[PDB]
């Protein structure tokens, strides 16, 4: 079978946000068990006051994992954390998770708690189906398989205290037999329900002190804690970094025990350990450190340690170190095994054994400790060497043991390729994540394996991680570059520039790479016969080396071909290819229609044939005049050479007429500049004579012409002729034609798609300005080299980094020699460097959710059904109407009886309003109603403060007589004039009441105010408040009076429906009558008597100035 | 060395018995915890092999049979 290694590791543990903080706590000796009240009030039900608790549970980067916000709230916190922990674990091994997608990688998760599901499924009237998908224990592994796209087994183990280690053992077995190429092993535990801790306390497992004093005489029990840890296991082949190899892992059950199920048996553990280390071939003397269970139980510790003594310490001279991580962080039941595994891996990586806290005196029943056979890790002990043993024993009797062989790869020997700079490319959800990755990579710039691992994982699509950055490491300069990546794919175009770019000593820096030197040497072998060695030309100090045209051509073509090879090494494939003057051959090689030997030979023969002519000198100068104007303006014997851009054109011809035209142009002020022509005219009639010999020589060199590609846009053939014979095949005829034909460079630029990325393949990015001016603004220009730069390798690496920042995927690793794997021991951890987007906080169950009262939330948001309350403004601030309390109490009573609101005629008595609740503009206020059926009393409360109280009960025998309108205070007001709605509410505004449209329900009211008409908008609160408004309208007293007590209110929906009548409009109204003698207000089917109104302060702050 | 594999996806009895912290009993967990579905069988029948309880989302029985 294949070897199984622990490629990656990550996790959140008590008081530690990642593994680096966990190690800082372990080595630093800081106790990770806390006394705070984050989960539930300390000392509840007599529970221990101390336990290990994660720092935060309400964080999750939902958008990354494709979870809608509604499902995120209803998702189990264990799963929310485990998704992130698993992603961190995968990358921690240097493996981009995309590589594992579609494979048979398995997911085994050891979980022993479903507290979250219980809280979300407690209300059948509101629970949603999401809580089943998100919180079901079966989804702990199925969600990971779904997101990461694993086709292998997905199981969730439930054995207690061994679930995570048992999952690791199952994954080891699966990988060992070849069932899976890799596995994800996870263990999760979170403390949410105190009742489970109460069960454990009743069983006697928990410790009164809350301290898991393992191996000490005063061991009262263990103390619960929560942690999430995930480990990536892979075959030897796929592992980039190997924390340790799993020599053997086994499991067995204690079986029948006389004492009971919970009583541990040491003989079975001894048998398991002996069988494992016998089948694995490991001798007992090789072990150096044993990770005992060490829960501190008065019975479990002696049994386990005596089993270890009888199994391992029988015949080894040097003492066997024994330690337990539960004395540091506590006991996470299912995730206990993986916590110990993480501690062991961290200790091996850093070379020190984290000590055990709370160990002062050995347990007398353990003779091994007294005589020194077992040495406990009181202090940080440096790692010496040997195998490591990890065992976890569930309280049900299921044992799991593991044998590890720590990785001991020594740091690699120094090599020349370490001296030169390397490129680091980072990707992250937010700019801070990219900056963290870049800073950590820079801090370890000398580490080649770490940089390679970082570069491997940086390849993530811009949709998942929108922020990308790069930083050249070890260069003469260069700070990290960070910026967002625009969405969508972006075409990549190669632009190869022509003559005039070569400079003395160009390309020497780039040759310190291996690919460039290989291409240069291959070109040298190609053009060896003629005697021109490209390496000698490049290295030659003499300036005339590139003054000679032949050397210029050959070296330029060689450098362009080497650059193309370097670009193609990373996997970059162009979508378009444009050549300007020479470099059409190099463009051909980039396309593939020409082979390197053919390209170099064609360029050399091109150059040599140009020399043999010895034609009269011709100087070509760029002209600031446009193409059209200059071409007709050209003197005889001078024509437009290259159409670089609309603004500038280059013309070549006889030196005298060209110089006179250049001086004339300077006279007119148009841009004038004579580019280096080497004394020989280019792309003019002079090249016409050179045509025959060049074509014959090319045929001598080129014998098998091949078709051109669609990507290549020939700039020597007019676009109308692109279907011609020459444009079909890149044969010698095409090159000869391009030599004499004008260079229509600007013509083909228009075909570059919007958002194009343009790489200028050339020894010097001469045409960068031309590309800027003549290309679409969305396009990007990248030089890849520069003239007289201090180190062109740094410039090329910066160009590659900018290419990465533009959304294109190029891996710098391919350039430099491959790094030896697995990585050396001590390579910095990568999981702590992953930063997420945690701006949003998600719901988490509270202790009040689990078992051991109607609630109404008044929301004034426009979409909220209670938005009409915004219209009831008193004294400039919104107040909840008293009729609102009456209505919620009525609804609560109706629900208690089971009848609908409209079916329940209710009676209120002795209603008292103790305080006025003020509805905030933003948020909500929760009002709670409690009814006592026996005493016919109710009570409304807010934040534990009594607000309303009284008596409410069903009206057993309604009497329609009650709602008959009472005798008028005045029999004959006899006034045709009456107040309308506008006038009534003008008066009420003058008093101090500001009612909006929803609370302006009075259509009319008599001048004396006793009798009027009210609207009926299908809302009870508005109707009753309108009755109160009518009652107040008659008061002669000035000021703002608000209700304080109501003696009795009778409501009968049937007589309300009967009383209502319709006006000429379709609106419905109810006639109201107010009798101040009898203190009764009767309207429709509502009857209010004994209303008492008490003067409010009517003082508002920030009054108009 | 016989092993026990049990595929169980429900723990409602433990939820019902542990609801009230004042009058709940300790040994309720030894009899209701999911892990004890296989551990109790191994205890009584005295099997020394693996004792695992799986959930695996509605295919628990056949997954246990495959294991």
């Amino acid at each position: 079978p294949e070897e199984v290694v622990i490629a990656g590791m990550s996790g959140k543990l008590p008081e530690s946000e990642n593994l680096q903080e966990f190690w800082d706590n372990l080595i630093g000796g800081v106790d990770m068990v806390t006394d705070d009240d984050r989960r539930w009030k300390a000392g509840l039900y007599g529970l221990p006051r101390r336990s290990g608790k994660l720092k935060d549970l309400s964080r999750f980067d939902a958008s990354f994992f494709g979870v809608h916000p509604k499902q995120a709230h209803t998702m189990d916190p264990q799963l929310r954390l485990l998704l992130e922990v698993t992603y961190e674990a995968i990358v921690d091994g240097g493996i981009n998770p995309d590589s594992l997608r579609g494979t048979h990688t398995g997911v085994w998760v050891g979980v022993s708690g479903s507290e979250t599901s219980e809280a979300l499924s407690r209300d059948p009237e509101t629970l949603v189906g999401y809580s089943m998908v998100g919180c079901q224990r079966a989804m702990m592994a199925n969600r990971l398989s779904f997101f990461f796209d694993f086709r292998g087994p997905s199981i969730a183990l439930d054995t207690a205290c061994s679930s995570s280690l048992m999952a690791l053992q199952n994954a080891y077995q699966a990988i060992h037999s070849g069932q899976c190429p890799a596995a994800i092993v996870g263990g999760i535990n979170v403390l949410l329900k105190p009742n489970t801790s109460v069960q454990f306390l009743r069983l006697g497992m928990l410790s009164p002190e809350g301290t898991c004093k393992a191996f000490d005489t005063a061991g009262n029990g263990y103390c619960r804690s929560e942690g999430v840890v995930a480990v990536l296991l892979t075959k030897k082949s796929l592992a980039r970094r190997v924390y340790a190899t799993i020599l053997n892992a086994g499991t067995n059950t204690d079986g029948f025990k006389e004492q009971g199920v919970t009583f541990p048996s040491g003989d079975i553990q001894e048998q398991l350990i002996r069988s494992l280390y016998q089948s694995a071939g490991v001798a007992p003397e090789s072990f150096e450190y044993i990770e005992a269970h060490g829960t501190g139980t008065k019975v479990g510790d002696p049994q386990e340690l005596n089993g270890i003594t009888r199994a391992l310490c029988a015949t080894r001279q040097e003492p066997l170190l024994i330690g337990s991580t539960k004395s540091n962080m506590g006991h996470p039941e299912p995730a206990s095994g993986l916590a110990a595994l993480a501690k062991v891996l961290l200790s091996l990586e850093h070379g020190l054994w984290a000590p055990n806290l709370h160990f002062h005196s050995p347990n007398p029943e353990i003779p091994a400790l007294l005589d020194g056979r077992l040495q406990v890790v009181d202090q940080p002990l440096p790692v010496r060497g040997g195998n490591v043993g990890i065992n976890s024993f569930g309280f049900g009797g299921s044992n799991v043991h593991i044998i590890l062989r720590p990785n001991t790869q020594p740091p690699p020997a120094p090599a020349p390729h370490a001296t030169l700079p390397r490129l680091l490319r980072a990707s992250g959800r937010t700019p801070e994540a990219v900056q963290k990755l870049l800073e950590q990579g820079l801090r370890h710039s000398q580490d080649l394996a770490f940089l390679s691992m970082l570069n491997d994982i940086a390849a993530v699509p811009a949709t998942a991680m929108p922020f990308r950055g790069y930083a050249v490491l070890g260069g003469e300069r260069g700070g990290p570059e960070v910026q967002q990546v625009p969405a969508g794919e972006r075409p990549l175009w190669f632009i190869c520039s022509g003559m005039g770019t070569q400079w003395r000593g160009m390309g020497l820096s780039l040759m310190r790479l291996d690919r460039f030197r290989d291409s240069i040497l291959r070109s040298d072998e190609a053009v060896k016969p003629f005697g021109l060695k490209v390496s000698q030309l490049l290295l030659s100090t003499d300036e005339s080396t590139f003054d000679d045209i032949v050397h210029s051509f050959v070296s330029l073509t060689a450098i362009q071909i080497g650059l193309i090879d370097l670009l193609s090494c990373m996997g970059l494939r162009p979508d378009g290819i444009v050549g300007h003057s020479l470099g059409e051959v190099a463009c051909g090689y980039a396309d593939g229609c020409l082979s390197q030997e053919e390209a170099v030979l064609a360029a050399y023969w091109r150059g040599q044939c140009i020399k043999e002519a010895h034609l009269p000198p011709g100087a070509m100068a760029a002209v600031g005049l446009s193409w059209e104007e200059c071409k007709q303006r050209c003197p005889p014997g001078v024509v437009p050479a290259c159409h670089n851009s609309k603004d500038t054109v280059t013309i070549s011809g006889p030196q005298a007429p060209v110089f006179e035209f250049v001086e004339q142009l300077r006279k007119e002020g148009v841009f004038a500049k004579e580019v280096r022509t080497g004394g020989m005219a280019f792309h003019s009639y002079f090249m016409e004579a050179i045509a025959p010999p060049l074509l014959q020589e090319l045929k001598k060199v080129i014998r098998e012409p091949k078709p051109r590609s669609a990507r290549w846009l020939s700039t020597s053939i007019p676009e109308a002729q692109w279907h011609s014979s020459l444009a079909r095949t890149s044969s010698a005829e095409y090159n000869v034609n391009n030599l004499v034909s004008p260079v229509l460079f600007q013509e083909a630029l228009w075909h570059v798609p919007e958002h194009a990325v343009v790489l200028e393949i050339a020894p010097h990015a001469l045409l960068q300005a031309v590309l800027k001016r003549g290309l679409k603004p969305s396009c990007t220009i990248i030089p890849l080299m520069k003239k007289d730069h201090r180190d062109n390798l740094e410039f090329f690496l910066a160009g590659i980094g900018r290419l990465h920042l533009s959304g294109i995927d190029a891996n710098p690793n391919a350039l430099f020699p491959p790094v030896e794997f697995p990585a050396p021991r001590g390579t910095p951890l990568i999981s702590p460097l992953i930063k997420w987007d945690h701006s949003l906080a998600w719901d988490v169950p509270a202790a009040e959710d689990f078992p051991n009262a109607a609630i109404y939330n008044i929301d004034t948001s426009s979409e909220s059904p209670d938005h009409y309350l915004v219209d009831h403004t008193l004294d400039g601030r919104v107040l909840f109407p008293a009729t609102g309390y009456l209505s919620i109490v009525w609804k609560t009573l109706a629900r208690a009886l089971g009848l609908g609101v409209e079916q329940l005629p209710v009676v209120f008595e002795d209603v008292v309003l103790h305080q006025a609740t003020i509805l905030p503009k933003t948020g909500t206020v929760s009002l709670e109603v409690r009814l006592l059926e026996a005493s016919r009393a109710f009570e409304v409360s807010e934040n534990g403060n009594l607000v309303v109280s009284g008596k409410v009960y069903q009206w057993d025998d309604p009497d329609p007589r009650l709602f008959d309108h009472p005798e008028s205070p005045t029999p004959n007001p006899t006034e045709p004039l009456f107040l309308a709605q506008a006038e009534v509410y003008k008066e009420l505004r003058l008093r101090g009441y500001d009612y909006g449209p929803h609370f302006q329900g009075i259509l009319e009211a008599s001048l004396e105010g006793d009798s009027g008409r009210l609207l009926w908008k299908d809302n009870w609160v508005s109707f009753m408040d309108t009755m109160l408004q009518m009652s107040i309208l008659g008061s002669a007293k000035h000021g703002l009076y608000l209700p304080t007590r109501v003696t009795a209110i009778h409501i009968d929906p049937a007589t309300h429906r009967q009383k209502l009548y319709t006006l000429q409009d379709k609106a419905q109204v109810a006639d109201v009558v107010v009798s101040r003698w009898l203190r009764v207000t009767v309207a429709g089917g509502v009857h209010i008597s004994g209303l008492h109104t008490e003067s409010a302060p009517r003082r508002q702050q920030e009054q108009q100035v």
